């Protein structure tokens, strides 16, 4: 029947895809790997010899540098880092901040996600679509003033979404002194709700504490990439759903 | 108009709850954050006027420790380090595996998740579709043995969730060595597609290279649990969209 045909079809392709995915992925930074891995220990070969390390004492300075990395940052537990913690979970991110040590508040967090999470997205596809809505309007009437197909909504969706990602990685570059495919990479993970690229903002110099503004603009920022890619998603994405 | 009320209206309460979540991590944690700062510089004090470390070399040390970090679990980027890493690419998860260090790596992934996402999204949708038609089929049977509502649907789907939930932290704790409420919260951050919870599994004693059976069966019952969360989204969040 159509539904079985469908599912078994959908599974094949993804399989197929993440082999493909996997291979390419390992013969690409294998090598890569195992460069680092041999300079890492050669140095830490040659500082323990410098420095005379024991073995033992080795493993608990690992530990406490472990430990204290979210620790330089500043205080991560302030209003805005807990404003910060707070978008990251509700908007599935999920990276950038340190993971209670309490159990209750692990308990805290998981219902604040559990209640959180849909009305998020709602808002999130709400917001899409009167933002879709909206540029809908805005090409009837310049097309009026000089019938919209979807062809035109779609490349307008991705010109608007290349516009945002370049404008972000711009702001990031001169703002965190990133270089501009370090800073579009890190933008595009931010955007897509994986969280973790090698790259975290607001954690420089306290940036936290010492420039409202700063914080001000990352939130809105993020905020316009998650609308305009829900926007998308529901334009693209969605129909194929039901 | 009513599009304008539901999305002012639903803003209001977003940022009400980002507000109270904020002030209650706060509250919670800032006694909880100062403490192990406090530990963990008497600590660093105490290990440096011991050993005499210099400052200049200081830093040297925690960026060869915290570069060293994933390297620690073993060769990362083999066969199933990379079918991990995609298959946390593709599910929005962005956690467990070390970022690529190439530019050209960096790109292929962007390449993957944007091509990878929306097949995912299609078919974890389409086989929640099937799974919540196959568990109303078995409940209007065994109500035949011995008309459904929702309610009865809504019941059955979070006492799934529960027990699969429960299942997979028994499961890890047996496995990992965990505590029971730390894999519950490890099993729940990894099947709300947050990623990071402190916790990340096979990453000990180099298990994805020595245990293909566990490996198969993380991966099996992370599919399992991705698709009663989005059979759960579909028949409870899903009427809301549109
Ligand atoms: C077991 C767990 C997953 C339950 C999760 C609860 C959700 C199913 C609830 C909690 C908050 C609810 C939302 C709270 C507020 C609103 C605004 C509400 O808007 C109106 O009443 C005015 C506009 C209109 O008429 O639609 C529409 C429903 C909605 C999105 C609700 C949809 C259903 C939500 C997401
Ligand atoms: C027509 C549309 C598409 C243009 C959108 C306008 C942007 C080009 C503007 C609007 C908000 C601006 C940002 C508002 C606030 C800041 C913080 C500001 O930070 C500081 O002044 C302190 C840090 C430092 O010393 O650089 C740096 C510029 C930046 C990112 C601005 C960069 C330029 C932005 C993104
Ligand atoms: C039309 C809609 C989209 C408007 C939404 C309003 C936002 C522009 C405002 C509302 C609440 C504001 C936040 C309220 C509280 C804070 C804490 C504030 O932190 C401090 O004042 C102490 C730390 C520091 O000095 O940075 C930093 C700005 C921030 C995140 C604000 C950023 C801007 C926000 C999100
Ligand atoms: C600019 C970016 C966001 C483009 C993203 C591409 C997607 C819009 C494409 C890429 C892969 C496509 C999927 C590839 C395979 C299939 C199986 C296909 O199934 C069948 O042909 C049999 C069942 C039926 O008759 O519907 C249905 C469409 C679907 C989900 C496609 C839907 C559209 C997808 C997600
Ligand atoms: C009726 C339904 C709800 C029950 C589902 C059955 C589960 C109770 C079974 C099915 C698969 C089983 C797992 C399959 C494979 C493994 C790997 C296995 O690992 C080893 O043997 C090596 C590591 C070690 O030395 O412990 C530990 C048990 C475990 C997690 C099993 C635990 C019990 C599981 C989850
Ligand atoms: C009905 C449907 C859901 C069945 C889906 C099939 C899966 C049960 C199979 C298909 C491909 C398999 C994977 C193919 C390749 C590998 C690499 C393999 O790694 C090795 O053999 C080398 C490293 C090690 O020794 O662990 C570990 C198992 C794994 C992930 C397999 C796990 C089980 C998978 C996902
Ligand atoms: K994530
Ligand atoms: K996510």
């Amino acid at each position: 029947k159509r539904q079985n045909v469908r599912t078994l079809s959908l599974i094949v392709c993804t399989f197929t895809y993440l082999l493909v995915g996997a291979a390419v992925f390992d013969a690409l930074e294998s090598d890569h790997e195992m460069r680092e891995e041999e300079k890492l220990k050669a140095e830490e070969i040659r500082i323990k010899g410098k420095y005379n390390i024991s073995s033992e004492d080795y493993r608990q300075l690992e530990l406490v540098i472990l430990q204290s990395e979210p620790h330089r940052a500043g205080v991560q537990w302030k209003f805005a880092g807990s404003f910060y913690f707070a978008i990251t979970v509700i908007t599935t991110i999920g990276y950038g901040h340190a993971a209670p040590g309490t159990d209750a508040g692990k308990a805290f967090c998981m219902f604040y996600a559990v209640l959180g999470i849909p009305l998020t997205l709602v808002m999130f596809q709400s917001l899409g679509e009167r933002m879709n809505t909206f540029v809908r309007y805005l090409l009837k009437r310049i097309k009026k003033c000089c019938d919209v197909s979807m062809e035109n909504m779609v490349t307008v969706g991705f010109f608007s979404c290349m516009g945002t990602l370049c404008i972000g990685a711009a702001a990031f570059s001169q703002c965190e002194e990133w270089s501009f495919f370090h800073a579009y990479y890190y933008c595009f993970i931010t955007l897509t709700t994986i969280g973790f690229g090698d790259y975290v903002a607001l954690q420089t110099k306290g940036a936290l504490q010492k420039k409202p503004l700063y914080v001000a603009f990352s939130f809105m920022y993020i905020l316009v990439g998650l609308t305009v890619i829900g926007a998308f998603l529901n334009l693209v994405v969605l129909r194929f759903l039901t």
